[PDB]
């Protein structure tokens, strides 16, 4: 009812900051945001990997599901992850000057198959004062600051726990270099 009004206001707030060369939002990592289909309760977003992280200078797509009691409860958010077959089919249609996105997300707090982000991350931080923008920013932060406390990817979390930085970086670089395509 009125939750739609709030969601719309937040969306417009993000759109305003986006269509502009230097609002601060450009250094937060938010690249795009829009309704998934024709409703205000499912969203598609695009974010950039934060500077000085192994994820830097690469784009990822996100899907966001909004609860009915919003903003009493946080949004559920996942990375868009495709199968190797699909990705390779997408790569044969690509252009050498298009917008390319990586469709695999190797990260301690992300399910490598489904793309799901651990509910802990947002549940521990979220409050009714938060917005969609702050959630996106929170995920960009998460890319630079994983918490090995709540792992969905064992190998990455352990690499981090053993402080094997080089292998971590090399793995992320590998998936960025091999599993990216247009759109």
């Amino acid at each position: 009812a009125s939750t739609e009004k709030r969601l719309l206001k937040e969306y417009r707030a993000v759109k305003k900051e986006l269509t502009e060369k230097r609002s601060p939002i450009h250094d937060t990592g938010i690249v795009d945001l829009h309704p998934l289909e024709d409703g205000l309760f499912r969203w598609s977003a695009v974010i950039r990997g934060p500077d000085q992280s192994p994820f830097e200078d690469a784009l990822w797509k996100l899907e966001i599901d909004i609860p009915t009691n919003y903003p009493l409860d946080p949004p559920k958010i996942k990375f868009v992850v495709f199968g190797e077959e699909k990705i390779r089919q997408l790569q044969r249609k690509t252009s050498s000057g298009a917008r390319k996105v990586c469709y695999k997300m190797p990260h301690p707090n992300v399910n490598f198959k489904t793309g799901e982000i651990c509910l802990d991350i947002l549940q521990q931080k979220w409050s009714p004062a938060w917005t969609l923008q702050s959630a996106l920013v929170a995920i960009v932060v998460l890319l630079a600051n994983p918490e090995p406390l709540s792992p969905l990817n064992i190998d990455m979390a352990n690499l981090l726990k053993c402080d094997d930085t080089t292998a971590y970086k090399d793995l992320v670089h590998y998936y960025i270099a091999k599993y990216s395509a247009y759109e």
